[PDB]
Parts: C-alpha cells; sequence; structure tokens
C-alpha cells in the first residue's frame, strides 16, 4: 504494498512535471510569441482529447499497463526532445509528453486511490503526490535554465532520460506490469458521471482553480514589460513564490483537509484564490507579486487537496468502485485550463487587457465558491 | 456641562442599544411560555414583523426630526426622548398581550430616532473646539457597543431568575437617573442628494449586507435554538455574547490596522468571513457549536464596520461637503434598511422554506456582493 506505490507514482508525476516546466527557458531562445504559444499548448490539447480515451480503457486493462506505457513515451518524449532542432519535430516531441503526462498522471492517480481505501490516508497520499508534482514545477525551468547557460541544450533532456529509465526499473521493480488485469467490478460510464451534480461540481472547482493558475501564468510578463520594465532575470522569480506555496499547501493541507472538512476548505481556497486574482493586477513592482501569488499558490493547494479526494468519496458514496472514469475528468479538468492559457491569453489581453481578464477570473472564482457546500452531504445510492 | 452632556448622550445610547438587545431573548421565550411543542413556526413571521417594527418607524422618522431640532433647538427634543424610552421600558414590563409589544416597538423606534438626532446635535453645539468633538463622539459612539456587550446576555439572565418585568424596571429606573441630570440642563449637501452616486450607494449596500446577517440572525434563532437542541432559557442571551465581544475585537483591531492593508481588501474579506459564518452557522448541534461561527460572524461585521466607514468618510470628503454627521446620517440608514427588510424577509423565508435556507441566501448574497468593493479603491 500500500504504502509500496507511493514513490513510483511519487517519481512518475515528479519526472512528468518536469519535461513539462524544463521546456520553458530552452525552447524560445533556440527558435530566436503566437507561433510558440501553439509549442507550449501542444500538450494540454492533445493530452486533452486522448483522456476520454484512458478512463473506460482502465476496467480491463489496469493500471500498471498505462503506468509503463507512459515511461516510455516519456522516454520517447525526452530523447527526441534532445535531437531536436526543428519545429517540425519540436511540436511532435510536445505531443508526446503531453500523451504521455496524461496516459501517467490518470494511470497514477486511479493507483493511489484503488492502494488506499481509508479516507484520511488516501487524502495524505494525494496531498504527497501533489507536493511532489508542484516539487518537480519548482525545480523544472531553473534546472533547464543552468543546463542551458553553463553545460547545453541535450544535456538536461538527457539527464531526466537517466531518470526516466531509474524510475522505469523501479517500476518493473515493484509494479511488475507483465499481465492483463481487468477489474471485477465494471466501472460506470463517463457520459453518466457527467449528470451527476457532485462529480460536475468538483471537477468545475478544480478547473477554475487550475485555470486562475494557467492563465496568468503564460500573460504575466508581457504585463511585466510593458507596465514594469523590469529585468529579465527574476521574470521566473515572481512565478517561484507560486510554485513553493503549491508544494507548502499541498504538503501541508493532506492533513488537514479531513479534520477542517473538505467542503470548507474548498471554499476557503477559492475564496482566497479570487482574492489573490482580483490584488495581483494591482501591484507596481516585483516585490508586490509575492503575497499575491503565494496567496494563489495556497488557495490552489487548498482546492486541489481538498477536491482530489472528494471525487473519490461522492465515487464510492454513489457509484461502483471503479475510479478511472472520475479521475480521468478531474484530468480533463486540470489540463483544460492549460489548453486554454497559452494559445488566447495574448489575443485576450490585447481584447480586452489584462486587469479585467483577471477581474473576470476572481469573479467567477468568487460566483462559483458557494456552490462548494453542495457537497457536504451528498446522499447514497 | 461638558462633562453632563457626554454622560447624558452616552447613557442615552447605551439605554437605547440595551433595549434594542434586551428583547431578543424575550419576545420569543413569552410567545412560547402562553423540550416542549414547536408551535412557534405559526408564530415565526409575527415575531420577525414585530422586530422590523422599529425600523420601519425610524426610517420614517429619520427625514423629519430636522425640521423639529432646527425650529425648536435641541434640549426639547431630547426630552421627548427620555419620555417614550420611560414609556417603552414600562411597556415591555407590563405587556401581556401581542398587540401591545408592537405599540412599545414603535415608541422604542421614534424615542431612538429622536433620542439620537437630539443627543448628537447637542454634543456637537457643546463641544465647539474642534478636536475634542472627536473624543466626544467617540465616547458616545462606543456606548452602544458597551451597551450591546451588556445587554444581550441581561434579558436571559433576568426572566429565568428574577422575573420577565424585572430588566425592564431595570432599564427604566437607569433612564430615570438621566432625567434628573437632563432637567438640570443650560449646512449642506442633503440625504437624499448623497445617495445619488454610485460610491456611496455601493458602500451602504455593503454595509447593509453585512449587518444583514446578524439583523436576520436576531429575530429567528433563538426559535430554532429551542427547536432543535433543547437548551434552558438562560443560554439564548450568552449564545449572542461571541457575536458582541468578536465584534469588539474587530474593530479595535481593524481599525487599527485597516489603512495599512487597504480599506477594500478589508471590506472584501468581511464580507466573505460573513457569508462563510452565515453558512456555517446553521450545521451545529448543540450550543458549543456556535460559538465558533458566531465569533467568526461578530469578527467579519466589525471588519465590515471599521473598514468601510473610512471609506464613507472618504468618498463623501472628496466629492461632497461634508458635515460631523454626514457619514453618520447615511450610515444609519444603511442600519435602518438593514433592520426592517431583515426579520420581515427572514419570517416569511423560514415559514416558506426551511431555516438552514434562509442563512444560505443571506450568505450567498454576502458572498456576491463581496466582488462589488473592488469599485470603491482609488476614487475620483
Ligand atoms: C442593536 O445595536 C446596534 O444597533 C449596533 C450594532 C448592530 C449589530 C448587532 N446587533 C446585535 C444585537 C444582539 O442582541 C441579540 C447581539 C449582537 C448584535 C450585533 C453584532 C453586530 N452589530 C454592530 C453594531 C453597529 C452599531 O452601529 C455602529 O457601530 C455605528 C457607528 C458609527 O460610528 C462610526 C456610526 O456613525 C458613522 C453609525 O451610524 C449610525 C453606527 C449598531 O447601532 C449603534
Amino acid at each position: 504494498s500500500r504504502q509500496l506505490v507511493l514513490v513510483v507514482v511519487f517519481v512518475a508525476l515528479l519526472l512528468d512535471n518536469m519535461l513539462f516546466t524544463v521546456v520553458v527557458p530552452i525552447v524560445p531562445t533556440f527558435l530566436y510569441i503566437t507561433r510558440v504559444g501553439v509549442l507550449f499548448a501542444s500538450k494540454a490539447v492533445m493530452q486533452l482529447l486522448v483522456n476520454p480515451f484512458v478512463g473506460p480503457l482502465t476496467n480491463r486493462i489496469g493500471y500498471h499497463i498505462p503506468m509503463f506505457a507512459g515511461f516510455v513515451i516519456m522516454f520517447l518524449s525526452t530523447v527526441m526532445f534532445a535531437f531536436s532542432g526543428t519545429y517540425t519535430l519540436l511540436f511532435v516531441a510536445r505531443t508526446l509528453q503531453g500523451i504521455g503526462s496524461s496516459f501517467s498522471s490518470v494511470a497514477g492517480l486511479g493507483m493511489l486511490a484503488s492502494v488506499y481505501t481509508d479516507d484520511h490516508e488516501r487524502g495524505r497520499a494525494m496531498g504527497t503526490a501533489l507536493g511532489g508534482l508542484a516539487l518537480g514545477l519548482l525545480v523544472g525551468a531553473p534546472f533547464g535554465s543552468v543546463m542551458y547557460e553553463f553545460v547545453g541544450k541535450s544535456a538536461p533532456f538527457l539527464i531526466l532520460a537517466f531518470l526516466a529509465l531509474l524510475d522505469g526499473a523501479l517500476q518493473l521493480c515493484i509494479l511488475q506490469p507483465s499481465k492483463v488485469s481487468p477489474e471485477s467490478a465494471k466501472g460506470t460510464p463517463l457520459f453518466m458521471l457527467l449528470k451527476d451534480p457532485y462529480i460536475l461540481v468538483a471537477a468545475g472547482s478544480i478547473c477554475f482553480a487550475n485555470m486562475g493558475v494557467a492563465i496568468l501564468e503564460p500573460t504575466l510578463p508581457i504585463w511585466m514589460m510593458q507596465t514594469m520594465c523590469s529585468p529579465k532575470w527574476q521574470l521566473g522569480l515572481a512565478f517561484l513564490p507560486a510554485s513553493v506555496s503549491y508544494l507548502i499547501g499541498t504538503n501541508l493541507f493532506g492533513v488537514l483537509a479531513n479534520k477542517m472538512g473538505r467542503w470548507l476548505c474548498s471554499l476557503i481556497g477559492m475564496l482566497v484564490v479570487g482574492t489573490s486574482l482580483l490584488c495581483v493586477p494591482l501591484a507596481h513592482n516585483i516585490f508586490g507579486l509575492i503575497g499575491p501569488n503565494a496567496g494563489l499558490g495556497l488557495a490552489i493547494g487548498m482546492v486541489d487537496s481538498s477536491m482530489m479526494p472528494i471525487m473519490g468519496h461522492l465515487v464510492d458514496l454513489r457509484h461502483t468502485s471503479v475510479y478511472g472514469s472520475v479521475y480521468a475528468i478531474a484530468d480533463v479538468a486540470f489540463c483544460m485550463g492549460f489548453a486554454i492559457g497559452p494559445s488566447t491569453g495574448g489575443a485576450i489581453v490585447k481584447a480586452i487587457g489584462f486587469p479585467w481578464l483577471m477581474v473576470i477570473t476572481g469573479v467567477i472564482n468568487i460566483v462559483y465558491a458557494p456552490l462548494c457546500y453542495y457537497l457536504r452531504s451528498p446522499p447514497a445510492k
């Protein structure tokens, strides 16, 4: 094992989100705005479409085979990135990274849900898994930055590949993905899960918080150059507090959510993220963003740790104990924000403006915040 | 004398707040006295309409009090306040019928309006140094908070130990002491013009919606309390004690601290905390579960009251010509609106749907209105 498959998911999410973030400081320097924006969103769009095809499959194949597929797909994704020097290869490698990320994330979260049956222990495990994901997001970009600065471009991809082989050796050691074991219980269909307001409310809260982070992610530096006229070295330093607060919140609230009540934690988290998004566009220097960005990260960790086990609790309370479809919906809500963010952020900012855009983000978060009371006590079947 | 006028206005404001706070755990207890049976569902709407009468009459009487104060000075209008306060105090003690309580509430409202206007006018006229007026108004307004702290447990502690009429007799006797002291005694931008711009209307709406939580929690919390957890009759006054104590700590601390972090952020946080506290209030299964949500509601209401009053002052000073009671006059419209609309709609809501749905609606209203305080910052 119960605790044995926790490091396999921790390591698997650590490297996958490492490849997601390490690509940032190395790609646009090689090619030298809207043309590169579609490249960053290739992972989100393709992985969004492949998400509905991974959920229903898990009822018969199992979780081990998707995890091994995520390992191998990350292997090709890092090896192609290490050697690619053209857009036509970079887009294909990024799409492979996206599909591998979707496979590995869905399989890992499903395996974590299936391994732990107690509610509090499952919440703690999901908190530590999201902590590993936040740690990977924190360590990705500076790692590639220093590698491309002193050592070279292909070196970080090779190092991530070596770590990937080590992770795959771990998977072969513990999981043993050699046989197809179908789950005895037949999972509920994915379309029927969209007719349950509990799952829709939880997925909407997760998607709205992740959209609130993924909109501020790509368009913040453009506003920084347009208004503050700041040096380039602290562009990642501005978003560093968001990652650090994300890691701290997801590591600390995994035990606190059970005691404080999940619905109250989700409500307070979305209120905090709405207030932080409101307060972000009023800063006039880099020092004013450490507060609101840290609050945004803490609120996102609040919502994630509160509503990741709430999907499993709802599925156990109402439907059968097959966790693939609900967490597939959760991953879709996770990744549609990253699909919407970098492609359309510049267009929306040029159309309406950045402070207005954060106004709608905070307003929608605050207005949908009272809807989290519905999850206080979903009646059983 | 300077001390005499200050003590007169302080005891008058305290008496008004005490009479407001002392009827909360007495009216439902009497109406039950005529656990047990849940027959109060048929009378909840009448209980709310009795509470709304004072606010309705006060809202009707605020525009009128100005001309009489201008024509015939200030001391004569204040004398009517004490006598009507005496009549309301005696009538509340000797009341036995539902009809008489409405008359007592209406007289209490008219006396409160007359006493407030006359006392603040006399305090403004007596002190003319332009600097001690702030301290005098501060102590006069803090008398209301002290009376609010002392009044709520008083009514629910003297009813079951001494008698129903005893707190009303003591309040009337306290009012009578000022009569001997009161016996030995001796312009622009009207309110309807000030409410036109949206910066002041949003402020008044924010204050009214923040106080509407306690306004709706007054008439229906005791009935729900006896219906659902069967506590003895002397916990009802103590249950609202956290709602006052947390209000005092909130108003002091955030009057100290709000200007550093921003007035609009404090208002938004207070509105959100009001919404979450009202949402978490009806989930308690015992009296000990209410010290948390009530304390949070009091703290958030203190946040809103301490943060939005300076915003109203700056807004009224920036564009229009203000007087000493300009912020008081606009603020009094918000509290009167809230107290008039709260219980009357709340009783109908608890009759039509369940009691927790009323708190759900008020919390949702507070949460959706909390974004609208963003407009107040950097006014033109
Ligand atoms: C009845 O007592 C009041 O009516 C006062 C309070 C209203 C409300 C309240 N009622 C309760 C009754 C309870 O019994 C069960 C228990 C708890 C509460 C609470 C807790 C929360 N609480 C807050 C109190 C607010 C007070 O009003 C001001 O503080 C004020 C200050 C000013 O100076 C800045 C003004 O001028 C600008 C001004 O303009 C008119 C008003 C208000 O009137 C004086």
